[PDB]
């Protein structure tokens, strides 16, 4: 799914995909949909990369995948979530580690949101899949 120029259903559609890839559903409490962001993507201020952002930094993901996980398991969660992929290896798993450690959790989320990798498959405008 795309954004563009048609969208109303569209841009529906590709809200609640947003919800479905990154926090793994899109049937959240009221107070979990980030709103706000949601009508900035509709009238078109912010891009698909940015809605995707809003939502990982989110304290709806924090508190899904982040706190109540070992990292090893916030780091395989976000590469399935974020990039659409398991992580290729242990050492992926490593790396993420160290620069969650001295980065902080706003950084490792960011690392995949802004990856090469993550431009070359979605860019700003495609919803995130599973590849």
């Amino acid at each position: 799914e795309l954004r563009s120029r048609s969208t109303e259903e569209e841009v529906d559609a590709v809200i609640l995909a947003v919800y479905r890839q990154v926090l793994g559903n899109d049937h959240l409490m009221s107070q979990e949909r980030l709103t706000s962001a949601e009508s900035l993507l509709r009238g078109r201020e912010i891009s698909v990369r940015d809605f995707v952002r809003a939502v990982a930094l989110s304290e709806v993901y924090r508190q899904k995948f982040f706190h109540s996980n070992p990292q090893n398991r916030f780091i395989e969660l976000n590469y399935k979530h974020l990039l659409g992929r398991a992580p290729y290896d242990q050492s992926e798993i490593a790396f993420h580690t160290d620069l969650y450690h001295q980065g902080g959790y706003e950084a490792e989320i960011n690392s995949y949101i802004d990856s090469v990798e993550y431009t070359e498959n979605f860019g700003d405008w495609v919803v995130p899949y599973f590849r």
